[PDB]
C-alpha cells in the first residue's frame, strides 16, 4: 500500500494534517513519527490515488495552522 | 464523536494555565498533554463543540499572560 | 485541593535552586519536576495559597541569581 | 562483516525517502533509523560495499528534493556495530 | 549532605567536570541529569567544604573543554 | 584502571565516523554511544593511555571530514563510570 507523510513544526498542525488526510480520501492513520526539535509526522495508508488526494489537503490544512516542513507519498515502498 | 480543542504553547507553565483555563471555562475534559520537544507542549481536551470552542477561546486568553502560545485548534468531529 | 506553584527556567541547576528556595521559604511539598526539552525544566510545588505564593516569589529570586527563569505561576485551585 | 551506509538528513521525511531510495536503488538491507534529537535522523543500510555506495548515491539524490541531507557515509569495513 | 552541580553545554565537558570534581576533593558522584538541549549536569555529594573545593575545580576544567553554563553549591538541600 | 577517550561531535553519521576510526587507529574498546540531544553525539572508548590518546587523535580527524567535532578528551585515570 502507498504510504503519505507529512511533517510539521509542532504537534497541532500535525494533528490537523492527520485529520485533514483522514477525511480527504480513503487513507488510514498509521501513527506519528517525533524526531524531536517541534518535527512531527503524520503517515497514512491507502491505495496512490487516495494517498495523493490525502496528503494534498492534508498539507493545505495543516498550513492555515502552521509550519508544514516537508511532505511526500511513496506509491510502493520497500520498507516499513 | 466529541469535538477536539488543541493548545500548543512554548514551555510547560504556560501549558499547564490553558489547561488549566480550558478546564474552569466550560464542561471539557482534559485528555493529557503532549510533548514533541523544543518546549512545545499541547494541552488537549474533549467536550460538545461549543463547550470546547468557549474553552479554547479562554485557554488562549490566559496563555498569553503568561507566554507564547504558538498554535490552536478546534476540531469539530475528529476522524482519528 | 492544594494550590500549584510553577517555576521554568533554562537549565537543570537554576530549576534546583529553584525548587530548594521554594521549600524552604514555606510550607510547600515538592511535586517534582517537569522537562518538556529545549532546556526548559520546571520546579512544581504543592500548598496553601499563602504558601505557595511566598514559596513561588522567592524561587523566582533564588532562580534568577544562577539563570533564566523564564516563566511562574501559581494557581490557587488548580483544575486537575 | 558487511559495509554499512549512512545518511542523515533534517526531518523524519526526508529520512524515510533516503531510506526507500536506498533500498530501491541496490541490494542493501535497511539496519534501522537512528536519532539524536536536533531533527536530525540517520537511515543506515547493510550490504557489500559495492551495492551500498550505489544505495547510499541516489539516497542523497533523493532525500536532496525533499529536504536538508547533512552528511552521508559508507564505511566499507565497520569495527563495531 | 551538600549537593554540589555543574551544567555543561555538552556531554564531554560535563564527564570532564565530574572527573575534576571527584578528584579535587572527597564527594561522591551521585549521577548526571540531562533536560535536552545539549545541558547536562554532574551532581555530587559531600561535606560543603569538600563540595566547595569540588565544584571549583570541576567548573575550571570544564572551561579548558567547553561551555560552562551554570554551577552551583547548595549547603543544605531540603528535597532530593 | 583503563582510560577514557571522548569525541563529541554534532550529529550522528561523524559520531559514527569518529568511533570507527578510533577502533581502527590502535587496541582500544568502544564503549557505546552517549546523546545528550542537541544533535550532540558522544563516542567513548577504553584502552591503554598510549592507545586512547592515538585513537582519539585519528578519531577526530576522520570526523572532522564528515562533520563538526565540538569537543574532544583523554581521561587517563577516570575516577568514576
Amino acid at each position: 500500500e502507498a504510504l503519505g507523510l507529512i511533517e510539521t513544526k509542532g504537534l497541532v498542525a500535525c494533528i490537523e494534517a492527520a485529520d485533514a488526510m483522514c477525511a480527504a480520501a480513503n487513507v488510514e492513520l498509521i501513527g506519528y513519527g517525533n524526531v524531536g526539535s517541534g518535527l512531527v509526522t503524520a503517515m497514512v495508508k491507502g491505495d496512490v490515488g487516495a494517498v495523493n488526494a490525502a496528503v494534498d489537503s492534508g498539507v493545505e490544512a495543516a498550513r492555515r495552522i502552521g509550519e508544514v516542513v516537508t511532505s511526500r507519498v511513496i506509491a510502493r515502498p520497500h520498507n516499513d
